[PDB]
């Protein structure tokens, strides 16, 4: 599961892995373990950190 | 519930309060309606729109 | 929550806070309550009332 | 929820902010605190308080 | 029930009988069918019907 | 069922239909709705009705 | 319900308008509010009430 | 149970042992074989059957 | 229960009492003990012990 | 089920085929459509149908 | 059952055999296939279909 | 309904109210007081009502 | 519970009493008994009552 | 059911239609009402009445 | 119970006894052995038989 | 409890302490022992016991 | 319990003991094992058994 | 029921009434009284008991 | 589902099909989604649609 | 659903596509809304629809 | 399983294995595949199938 | 379902049966596939989409 | 319970002991006679009580 | 919810906004957060709050 | 139940009765206890114990 | 499983397939199906086979 | 649904469209409604239908 | 259970064993293992697979 | 359900008719029959098959 | 509910807006979303709030 | 399923047909009729009887 | 069942009768006895067993 | 699970890593994070990927 | 558990030992007892305690 | 337990104590810890044991 | 999980990286998603893989 | 049990008694218990024990 999106993120928002390694822990805490919450999460924190540097 | 959160987010992370009412609409939707969890969406947003910046 | 959704349809749609106050309301009456489905909902809205329009 | 009402009544029947403020609570007490029912009611006023009058 | 609540609304409200009946039918159908709600939400009527003209 | 009641009280206690009518409507309420429970009241309202004045 | 008893048994008993209606209310009180054994006791005051006097 | 009841009415309404016999037998079957609205049912026959003829 | 039954069947159908009880005996045990469907049963009978002789 | 029970009734008893049907629906309509009840009521109807004109 | 209740209805309607079979379908039909209730009803379309030619 | 149906049935039956309160009130009672059961139990009065005379 | 309808019906629609009877007995068996239901069929049937005709 | 048991019996025994009624009856009653049973005992009764004689 | 439907279907649509007996076994087959539902299908075989050749 | 409606009641009706007592005994009496249903009956015999002489 | 049946039947039918407990047999596994039924059934059989022969 | 199956079977099959009998009363037998299962076992035979002639 | 009607109600009553689609509709929505409910409500419609013009 | 049947219908039956619309809507009302009843039903029309007319 | 009944069949009637299988398959689809009926039911056609043409 | 609401749309709001088709499967997704609510959501869009240009 | 309610309130807030009695009737009744929540009300308005006219 | 019960006890009862906030949290804590009993507790207030001083 | 099967068993196989007992405690084994099943199984051991010789 | 058995007991008691076949079907119809009880059943069949002919 | 299987088995297998609505309600039939199991059969049939003819 | 429907399906659609198998699968898996629908689904592939080569 | 899809996936991709209703059969499938999934999963394909290619 | 807590709690504690809209954020959060514990925790805040300072 | 073993227990031990049915029986008796545990122990005799030999 | 898949298995992949059923054995296992899962287990083995050589 | 799959779809469909995780995503996210359903629409995808570019 | 609260609070906030014990109390009495929640609460008093004299 | 079983195989099968004791944890596994199940298995295994060399 | 069953299977088995994910997902669809279930099949696959090119 | 697998496994592996002692102690806690896992647990040991020293 994870691992899937930490590189998902790391591409997607030019992030290093580490960062989004701890960044997915966050999203994958906060949903209570769901893999379809923390996707959804993930996608969000995609938009987020996008739209909040520009 | 919201507006205390839209005002606390707008501060924290020098948004404007309509975009601070969109990804509080964001939270609440994600948290499927939970008090509890839209706060700590709200926090960890100001956690990421902070460090996502800088 | 109502509160936000209002201004939210408001600046995203450029109607008045009175028209958005009726639309919002609509739509949660149709949600039956729902906070979640109320967000959907008026997202929804603010596709139609601008594609509908262009 | 309620605040959304109050003015949504006082545009559409002329009311004032106060006499709006109520007539909401007449509403919502009735209703047994059910949002749909209350939004129900108090669009049933608008039309009572208006061919009332008239 | 409802011809004691017509009946009793135009005298109390002094609108013609066809007139009560509609506003009656409105009230049953809003209510549920519950005759006590019914009775409460006619008294509402009668309050507003002649507060909103005065 | 209510107006065998209504015009039972106006004769039983010599008032009017209209005065029998609100009386009625009264009895309804606190009794909940319930045929028997109404007529009971009804029944003691012509005691304390017609005691009470003489 | 009731007011199509109290004429059944104004008519087949000859008693007036108001005792019918007290016997009626008398029927309904004991039968519980049943529909169905109102009108079979009913009928069953017509039998006593017509050979108790002859 | 229904002995007393039998003499009991005859005595009070007057009737011979097998009318009296034949109305008990009435309200017995009416009353789905309880105690207490059988009782209650042959005291309201003596208010009917007395007031019936005179 | 049963002494009623006796003397009434005796009476309406002309028999002697230990007939009568023969057959009201026969009509609680057949019915089931159940004291209402005797009285309907025995009502019976003294419809069929007159019109089987006539 | 009936038509076995109306020719045997009206053998058993010799009363015409009209007569043993009223008779056997009667049975049937007091058992409660029970196949079992309706028999042995129908061969109690014997008894007293026979004794009961000797 | 139905046979028995189509020759009982017309010798006691007068009726023929194709008419008392279409009302007797009717009231099993009505009746919910109850056995009893269909016997009821054919007993009371008797009395209809008599007193409501004479 | 019982107002409505004893004036529905004197209408299209021709009969007069007493007899149409009648026929109804033995509709209710054999339907078991369900409202949908006395309306086709009417209807089916009228058919047969008619047909019956002619 | 009904019975109003058919007034208002027959006001609303211009049709007769016996007319606005059939159409409200029609709505109150198609609707199962329920009042809101019926009520709401009976508003559809002004609708389709008076936009049918034009 | 039962009249096809009756001339299957009265065939396969040689007795009258009568007698096989009754033996029929005597199945069924003591089967419970259940047609299986009653068929089984049926097929006994045409074994013993057989052999029984010879 | 088909016995009935079979002279019904016959005279009502001119059909011979055995092809008239086919197809009510067809109705009560496809009715899952409903009493009721066998004579509605009964009664929708003689509208579509009729209008089907002519 | 009690005590305190049997003096509120004599205050503000103006009767006596024992007839007060006696109104209030058939209060809790009909109001089946419920506190708040015995204090809204009370304060409505105030309403009847005050216009009801005046 | 079978032998004293067995015995019994032996004795009330004149037949052999082998013959009874073949017989006996038969009634005990229609029975289902009841004892009570076989008892009842075995005493079919000795009326069957007897009458039958004659 | 089983006497429309006898017929059919016996006109669809050529065989004799009392053969279509025994045979219908097996398929009862075996279908455990099941109506629907009796009439497509029934409805097999018609086939083997006509292929497996010719 | 819902075209079939559409196109059965345009034909029964000689309106359009988007005044047809529209009608439906309003029987689908009043009906809950039942399927049988919207085709007996539309049947209804096409009573009242034409004797409601004539 | 629906719309296969009603070109199945009228291609197997011959008849137009209002009259096998008209068709298939008995089906669906009488299986109440099943989908395989009303395949099962509508099959059975095309059979009785064709030896119906030859 | 049905191999077994296959070779049974075919010896005990003569028909070939191919016909044997058409009616087990034939036997176990009736018998909803429960093994005990489709040897009863298989038994059955042993008997029909011999019987059938001698 | 949705192709009667597809030209509904498409009628009422005048934009393009793709527009159309588009919009409502927007409404069905929202809706959770319920038919009632996906209606009552078309016809808010109606609105919508009619005053939200004008 | 109230009695000790009633002084209490009167000494605390110095109100004459019929106003105390009314209060604390308002204070049961709003509490649904719980005596702790009556308690907790005579509490918080003995504070309201005072603060309230200074 | 509470922001309306705060402008209209400060309004209905003179006191500052502040003060009023107390208030009502006071009413909201004891109510249990329950909207109607808080309503109804804030309008007792109100009462209290106007006599109390005066 | 046993010892009559043991006598039926060496009787109509013609073994002893020590040989008949052992043969018996092993269908009662195999049968768990069952009469029913017993019976049914020594029966079929008299098939077995003499075609199996023959 | 049964193809097994019927070769497993042509062998240990010599006798034909289609012999075997018989006594195993015989085995699994009494058995009620199950592969144990068979097994078992058949063993024992094997002792009684060759000590009954022994 | 079906139209999409029909056009869609239509085109995949070359047969006409009444053909394919033939064999997809086949389908539907026996898969129980189910519209999984219906796509999946429909699709079993395209290869049973094309290899089976080459 | 599937060897039978092999050999059947191959011998009454001319295929060979090995493609017989196959197909035979395919209905097993796709019936869920159920050996009636097996049944069912191998007869439809013996329609299909004849008249979709012809 | 399916043909909004079909026509939907047809113009926003530019696929054929017919490769849109395959496509739109598996999703159906795969999706379990869900009305909603079925459409989220047909706007899944849209972008797939639109960057897919691109 | 919240922003009466957060000018509650700034003004009885002197804290900024933003600053009293956090600590109401962590009693909401610690509270389980509670209202009446938010309200028992903030009031805590406002003693340790000003007695730490002091 | 036992077939499959008996060939696969004789080639992978050596031992005859017979002999392997027998030992197959045994594991299928001890296994509770389970297929996977007769696997397993059909297995396990393979190693017992290959090794226990040498 | 398995000895289909054998002979299916050994032509598909081509390899001997014992090594097969061996492998079948190996699927029956895995499957824990079900059908459907071995017949998909052994689709799978001919794939695998087909490209794992080539 | 998931990074089999990324890497089984790159293969398969030769897109890019990134891309593949992607759509892997958004496959977990519509399964509900079902394995099954997730290699089920992967599998989907490949098939579409790879022929709507072709 | 609390002493080690007490403690850890005063050290941590340099309050003394009796204030400790005193917050804790509050903790430990608005957290109901809970362990969890008492923890977090007194570590939310520090941060209070802190910034709330800073 | 066990151990009993270890000497008990060793002495019946000439088998070592470790060769025993491998047998014996054999058959516990495969019984599943039964303690019945595991001696019926080792008294297997002997007959096995010894008839496999012999 | 399936990783290092991935790795697993192309070790033991010589086949590349992407052959054995293939086999592995295989693996995992069938087995339910089960792991237990995955790695015994895997196994099995091992054993097959190898066996069946040598 | 547990003494079975000490020498089993001292044996198979060659360890002392008191270090077979410890390991098979060690299976036992990690196991729950369970003989069934002991034994399998203690079988993988002796795997790993003997080719893990190789």
């Amino acid at each position: 599961m994870m691992e899937a999106m930490v590189k998902y993120l790391a591409e997607k928002a030019g992030i290093s892995e580490v960062e989004a390694a701890e960044i997915v822990l966050k999203a994958v805490k906060i949903s209570g373990g769901d893999v379809v919450k923390s996707i959804e999460l993930v996608d969000l924190f995609i938009e987020i950190l996008n739209k909040g540097r520009e």
